[PDB]
């Protein structure tokens, strides 16, 4: 399976007895403390500050498992910031979750890149995802206690950011939030490259959620790029839609299409589905990958377990293991859903702390199913991915960083010592700069300069 993609994380932020600390401030000093607030990792990765909160984002990857490893080590690299955070010389320490929302009316974003034909008609394009985006909350949430946006209302549901989300397709801002951002900022080549900017989804600590929203998202643009889809899975009043699937845990609620047909949203998810399969059987027949395979199968078999039992997907799913803790808490001590107890358990699942966190607990515990090892994990942390121009540039991070004046997705900008201009090298194809292409030519410089020069 092969699309360029990446996800971009705001991570929770809070300062314990320190109602004087500022968010911005805070954030700023979680970047700075990994540092050694903009800045480029080896990794190909970026962190940096973005609407008050810190923020990880994966280098470009071509795959969901690729994409859940170096999302993972942006997990530990947040981790580790806060914890260097700590030891600076103002000693505020920083605790940083990963999830959507404070339950005091804040709401943050979890953004998914991914890169499309510019061919591709942006009408289908809306048409064939806010269906799926409206419906892939079901495997997709990672869940939340309260509901509206304030969380005063009583009970849990399935997605942390639907709440927050007013309108179908349009602009991100502060005002509103648009199931479809219009933005295009493709960082590549504008005529060859569309890049669409998803910002509905839940931040996901499973790895096997990560990959069924990253994968299946993958698999319904390749539908909808050789206008596969004949079907109108069109809904009335989406966001209405959205919202009322999120808060109806019992995953029983239908929602009205548009040709006059009733289903749930897990229904929908199997029209998707069946449709995918029916694509990647007629495109690629017998030569199919192995990965398109695996995620249509955890697809389907996710599905079939939601609809026979939710719980059992407890190992798998986020909102279902949370939700599992949660109904521990309410059997123990007889809580209802507005006991303040219940949202702290729902923000500590995402506490990215290896002791305190509630998801890597349940890790710790073997009660929680994963895709990738701990050792590639820590290896995504200060290694780039083979298969795309991240390579190039963290690569060059790590060798050439003394002599790099800036860095960015599109390009690479040295200081060549004895030369008046900072010498600007474009990455515009984010399928060039890979290993084959760059790996061998970045073995042999022994300088910037060499490499500048190899290059031009």
């Amino acid at each position: 399976m092969h699309r360029v993609m990446g996800i971009e994380t705001e991570y929770g932020i809070s300062v314990p007895h320190q109602p004087n600390a500022n968010a911005m401030a805070a954030s700023s000093q979680v970047v700075n403390a990994y540092a050694p607030a903009n800045v480029i990792l080896t990794n190909g990765a970026r962190l940096y500050v973005d609407h008050a909160h810190p923020e990880y984002s994966t280098p470009e990857v071509t795959n969901p498992r690729d994409a859940v490893l170096w999302d993972k080590a942006g997990e530990r690299i947040m981790a580790e910031a806060a914890r260097r955070a700590a030891d600076l010389p103002m000693g505020w320490t920083i605790q940083l979750y990963k999830n959507n929302t404070d339950n005091k009316g804040a709401s943050y974003g979890c953004h998914e890149n991914y890169l499309m034909n510019r061919s591709t008609p942006f009408a289908d394009i809306v048409r064939h995802l806010i269906p799926f985006f409206v419906t892939r909350q079901v495997f997709c949430g990672a869940g939340r206690v309260g509901i509206g946006a304030d969380g005063r209302g009583e009970g849990f549901q399935l997605s942390q950011r639907a709440d927050f989300f007013e309108v179908e397709v349009g602009l991100e801002t502060t005002l509103k939030r648009p199931i479809i951002n219009t933005r295009d900022e493709p960082h590549a080549d504008p005529e060859k490259y569309r890049r669409l900017h998803v910002i509905i989804g839940d931040a996901n600590m499973s790895e096997i959620a990560t990959y069924l929203k990253l994968g299946t998202t993958a698999l319904v643009l390749a539908m909808i790029e050789d206008g596969f889809l004949s079907q109108d899975f069109s809904v009335e009043s989406p966001v209405g839609a959205l919202r009322a699937v999120s808060h109806d845990p019992t995953l029983r609620y239908q929602l009205r299409l548009h040709d006059g047909r009733r289903l749930t949203a897990v229904q929908l998810q199997m029209e998707y589905l069946e449709q995918a399969r029916k694509y990647v059987e007629d495109r690629f027949g017998t030569d199919v990958d192995d990965m398109t395979r695996d995620v249509l199968d955890r697809w389907e078999t996710t599905l079939v377990r939601l609809a026979d039992d939710p719980m059992q997907l407890s190992r798998d799913l986020d909102w279902v293991a949370k939700l599992s803790i949660l109904e521990g808490y309410r059997q123990r001590e007889n809580l209802p859903w507005s006991a303040h107890k219940l949202q702290l358990v729902d923000l500590q699942y995402h506490d990215v702390r290896p002791d305190r966190g509630l998801y890597n607990r349940l890790v710790a515990r073997g009660r929680m199913n994963l895709l990738v090892d701990e050792a590639a994990v820590r290896t995504a942390m200060h290694e780039p991915p083979n298969d795309t121009r991240a390579y190039f540039r963290g690569r060059c991070l790590a060798k050439f960083g003394a002599e790099i004046a800036a860095a960015s997705w599109d390009s690479v900008i040295f200081d060549l010592p004895g030369r008046d201009s900072l010498q600007r090298v474009p990455t515009l194809e984010p399928l060039r700069g890979t290993r084959a292409h760059v790996g061998d030519l970045l073995d042999r410089c022994r300088s910037a300069t060499e490499l500048v020069a190899a290059l031009t």
